[PDB]
C-alpha cells in the first residue's frame, strides 16, 4: 500500500480537510457578491481544487492551465509554455489562482502576470502548501493552507514520477524509492 | 446558495460518497498487481476523478484529456477534437476511463478507439453517472455509480454554463435559469 | 479561386520580388544574431516560407496558434493560446512574422506576451498592412506593402478557410460576404 | 547555412519544378472535390505553401503538431497530438502533406487517426521520401523526390531547429552531428 512507502506524514487527512473547510469559509465571505473564478495548473492541483470549490459556498467557475518548461530558462525564470489555456473569459471577472505548492514563486509569478494580462478586475491566490525557505521571488499569497519544511513531498495531489497523487495525507516518501 | 436554484436533488452527497467508496474497492481489487493509469476528460471528470483516486489504495497514476467539437459532426458521430492529450505513454499499462457522466456514449467510444490506437495492455470503462436512455452507442461500461432519468442534472463536476460544479450532490436546477 | 476576385492587388511576381527585398534587409539587419522567426498560424505560413528562405543566415523558426476569448479579443486584443512555440527565446533575437497587420490590437498583445518571455531583441514583420484602421500602439519594423480597407485574400489570407492558396493578393467580391 | 553542406541534392529550381508538376497532377485529381490540405508542422510548411499555391483549386488547410511519447514512438509511430486540426475533415477529400517520409510509423498512425474521423477519402503526398528506410505499410500517392538514406536539410528539414531555410536540399556534414 503506498502508504508503506512514507516514511513521514507531514500533515494527516484530517488536518488537511480541516484547513480546506476553513479556507473554504474564508473565500465564501471574501468572495460574496463577487464574480468568482477559480483557475489551477494540472495535475496536482485537481485534488486541493475538487476540495476547496465544495468547501465555497458561492457560484463560482473552475477553469485550468496545463504548462511545461521551457529548460533552464523556467528553471530560474519560471516563465513557461503553455499547453492547455483557460477557456473562460477572465475579463473583469474575479480570479483565484488555486496552488497545489509554491516553492520558488517563480512560475506562480510569471502565470500570475500572464493572468493580469487578461484584465481581470481581482486576481488573488490561494495554496494549500508552502515552502517559505525556497521562496526565490516576490508572490503575494492572500490564502495558505500550511507552510512546510524544505523537503520533497507527496500526496493530496502531489506526486513523484506521477505516484502517489491519491494519498489523503502530505507526507515524506522514503529516501530508497528516490 | 447555488443549492436554492436546485429543484430536485436526485443523489445525495452521502450518496455519491458511499458509491466512490463502492468503486475504488472494487476496482483496488481488480487492479491488484495492475499497472493502473486513470485518465478522464476535463472539466467535469476532476471531481469524481479526484475522490475515485483516493478510494483506490493502489499505486496510480493519472491523466487528463481535454476536447472539443467539431460540430455537427461531433454530435452525430462523436468525434472530437483533442486541445489537451494525455502526457503519460499508455504503452503496456492498465487504463481505466473515468468519465462524470455517460450520455450518448459516442464521445466515449470515440475516445475509447484513439486510446485503444495508443496500444493500452488493458482499457476499461468507469463512470459515476449514467444516462441509459440516451445509449445511442455501444460502450461497454465496466464500472457505474448511478443510473440517472433523462433530465439535465448539475453536481460533483457537472456544470450548466460553467457553474455547479462545486455541488457536493446530484441535481436539477429549475428550469428558469435554463 | 480567380472567379470570385473582384481585383488583384498585388501579382504573385510582385510578392516574391518584396520577399526577396524583406529578406535581405533581414539579413544584413540580423547577421551575427540569434534569430529565431515566429509566425501566427494559419496566415502568416506562405510568408514565413518565402520569407525564411530569403533570409541568408541559419535562423529557427516556430509558430503560434490562437483563438478569441469572445469581446474580450475583439476590443483589447486579447487571445486564447492553442499552440504555444517551443524554441526558448530568452536571449534570442525574435521576429514576429504576420500575413497582415489590420488594428494591430491582437499583435500588440502577442508582442507582450513574447516581451514577458525576455527576448534579446522583439521587432516585427508583415508582409501586408491596412493602415486606415490602426487602433492600438504597435511598431512594424519590416513591412511589405500598404493595403487600402479592402478584405483581401491570398498569399495566406483567406475568408472562411477558402483563397489561402492564390498566388496573388486579390479582393474579394462582397457578394461573396 | 551552406558552409556544412556536404553536397546539395536537389537545387531550389527542381524543387520549383516538382512542386508545380504534383500542384497540377492534385488539380486535375481533385477537381470537383472539397480538398484538404493537413500538414504536420514544422517541417512541412514550406512544401504546404508552395504546394496549396500550385494547386488551381479552392481548397483548405490546416495543420498538426504531434509530440512523442517515448520509445512507443520510435517502435510503434504513436504520437501525442499537441495542436489538432480545427477543420471538420468528415466527408470531405483530405490529402497529407509531408516534407519527408522515412519509416513511415508516424504516418501510419497519424493515417489511422484521421481516417477514425471519417473523411471521405484520404491520400499522402510528400516532398521527400527515403526507400530504404521504410518499416510501415502506408501507401504514397504523390512523391516528389526518392533519396538515398544521409541526413538531409532545407525546404523545411532541420537538424536541431536549423537549416529549415536553406532553399534546396542539401547533405549534413556527418561531423556536425
Ligand atoms: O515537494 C514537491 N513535490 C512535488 N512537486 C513539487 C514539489 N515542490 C514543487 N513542486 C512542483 O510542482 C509542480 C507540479 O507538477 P504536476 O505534478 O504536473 O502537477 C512541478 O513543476 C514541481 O516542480
Ligand atoms: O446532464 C448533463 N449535464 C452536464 N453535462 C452533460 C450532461 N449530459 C451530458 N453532458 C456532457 O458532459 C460534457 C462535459 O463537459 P465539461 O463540463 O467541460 O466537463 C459535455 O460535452 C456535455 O454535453
Ligand atoms: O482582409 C482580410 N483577409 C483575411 N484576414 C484578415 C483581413 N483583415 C484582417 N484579417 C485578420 O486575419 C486574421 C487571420 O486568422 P487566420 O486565418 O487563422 O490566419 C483574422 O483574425 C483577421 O482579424
Ligand atoms: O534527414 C532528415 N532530416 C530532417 N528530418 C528527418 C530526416 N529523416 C527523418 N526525419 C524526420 O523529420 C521529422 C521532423 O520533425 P519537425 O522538424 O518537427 O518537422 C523528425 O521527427 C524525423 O523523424
Ligand atoms: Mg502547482
Ligand atoms: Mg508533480
Ligand atoms: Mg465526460
Ligand atoms: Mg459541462
Ligand atoms: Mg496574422
Ligand atoms: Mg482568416
Ligand atoms: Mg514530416
Ligand atoms: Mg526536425
Amino acid at each position: 500500500s503506498p502508504m508503506e512507502d512514507i516514511e513521514e506524514i507531514l500533515i494527516t487527512e484530517e488536518q488537511l480537510k480541516a484547513k480546506v473547510k476553513e479556507l473554504g469559509e474564508m473565500i465564501t465571505r471574501d468572495y460574496e457578491g463577487k464574480d468568482l473564478v477559480l483557475i489551477g495548473v494540472l495535475k496536482g492541483a485537481i485534488m486541493f481544487m475538487s476540495g476547496l470549490s465544495r468547501a465555497i459556498d458561492l457560484p463560482l467557475s473552475i477553469d485550468f492551465l496545463a504548462v511545461s518548461s521551457y529548460g533552464s530558462s523556467t528553471k530560474s525564470s519560471g516563465i513557461v509554455k503553455i499547453i492547455k489555456d483557460h477557456d473562460i473569459d477572465i475579463e473583469g471577472k474575479d480570479v483565484l489562482i488555486v496552488e497545489d505548492i509554491i516553492d520558488s514563486g517563480l512560475t506562480l509569478a510569471y502565470l500570475r502576470e500572464t493572468l493580469l494580462g487578461r484584465k481581470p478586475r481581482s486576481l488573488k491566490i490561494c495554496t494549500i502548501l508552502d515552502k517559505p525557505e525556497r521562496r526565490e521571488a516576490d508572490v503575494k499569497v492572500d490564502y495558505c493552507g500550511f507552510k512546510i519544511p524544505d523537503k520533497f513531498v507527496v500526496g493530496y495531489g502531489l506526486d513523484y514520477a506521477e505516484k502517489y497523487r491519491n494519498l489523503p495525507f502530505i507526507g515524506v516518501l522514503k529516501p530508497e524509492l528516490y
